[PDB]
């Protein structure tokens, strides 16, 4: 088997996000998938009628099944549901404190619809923040989670927080074309990029390869500019 | 978006089986995958630990989500877990007799674990046999439909049971290298292959693409053979 990624993620019926993206992302990569659910959403590419959150008991469950089996390298994490498997993820990843984990925090749909509340999530994520190799916001996430909405002032609040490297997806550089992309590793702009962006699997999947995270960001943007 | 193929599938967090292989056939044949989850399994290469199946009403909920978003033109189940979601399955077929259908008869895991009580299971897929553009077979679950030994009598007694096709994997003509895939349409042996098999993903996303059913086999036999 090749290195593997377990992930914590919604599942997507419509086929569009989710733990379903995750395994065409990390497949792609070159990694092993594997998948720890944490929701069973009802949407389509409209909106989102409801979900069914796992609970901690069975998102554990699944996790602890591949663990032993599977040679996991890195976590990756997009929907959690509840403030349940959020705790629940952080109590697995201090039980793992050598697998990377990159947290891309989903808070809400594409279509926009609810994928839990908001403030209760964005306050449980504190625990996550300074766990992860890597966390992966959008413009909207990085302001949420951070409460500012000065888009350096929020990423310099993300690393007070604890953080140990951003990926901030989007922000004044954006373009008709492009979304612009900024890695900061230690509160330092250490790679600026743009991307023609769901980059957090891919990027955890070339982690678990053994990539740098300068390198694994840099593969992430050639595999979309031939997506 | 791509034709669609909805799979009504469970899933396996190893990454080995179920809505992730799928996912990652769908894609490969060139169609766009759908899910509607029949059961979160807890298990890895070794054993299956348990499950927990998908209740019919969230499985159907699933699955009408994505009905009327996406355009749907052929089914494909997996693992459904409990003879409740067998019979949800039925009914929806029924309520789309256009879609096409693709049968996979899975009653047990590539480890051998359990994925229900295959008694009851067999007895359930009744209803499903006749709603099928194809039925894909192994050896054994061959048998343990027909409750016939002999191969060539199992797949006469699966049109009896009222089959409209039927691709049995493997056989009397399988060797180290290779196994041997016979489909039948109408009771007639229609094409007689090899492959070096999870074939009904695949296929189902060729059929969406407008392929017959002597075609997907084919371009499900060449995939693997570059696989």
């Amino acid at each position: 088997v090749r290195p593997t990624v377990l992930c914590f993620s919604g599942l997507d019926p419509s086929g569009g996000a989710g733990l379903q993206a995750d395994i065409e992302a990390i497949g792609q990569s070159g990694a092993h998938a594997a998948i720890a659910c944490t929701a069973l959403t009802i949407q389509n590419s409209q909106q989102v009628f409801g979900f069914e959150a796992t609970s901690k008991e069975l998102l554990l469950a699944q996790a602890n099944a591949v663990v032993g089996d599977l040679p996991i390298k890195c976590v990756k994490s997009g929907m959690l549901g509840t403030t349940d498997n959020i705790a629940a993820l952080a109590e697995f990843l201090r039980a793992h404190p050598d697998y990377q984990y990159v947290l891309d925090p989903v808070l809400v749909a594409n279509s926009g619809g609810s994928l839990g509340d908001q403030a209760t999530l964005v306050k449980a994520f504190v625990e996550l923040i300074p766990l992860a190799t890597l966390i992966t916001p959008n413009t909207v996430e990085l302001r949420a989670l951070t409460g500012v909405t000065d888009l350096d002032q929020a990423t310099q609040k993300l690393f007070e927080m604890g953080a140990k490297a951003v990926l901030v997806k989007g922000g004044h550089e954006d373009t008709p074309d492009f979304i612009k992309n900024s890695l900061y590793i230690d509160g330092e702009l250490a790679a600026s990029s743009t991307c023609p962006c769901s980059l957090a699997s891919f990027i955890a999947g070339r982690l678990a390869l053994g990539d740098s995270l300068k390198i694994a960001v840099q593969h992430a943007e050639t595999w979309l500019f031939g997506v």
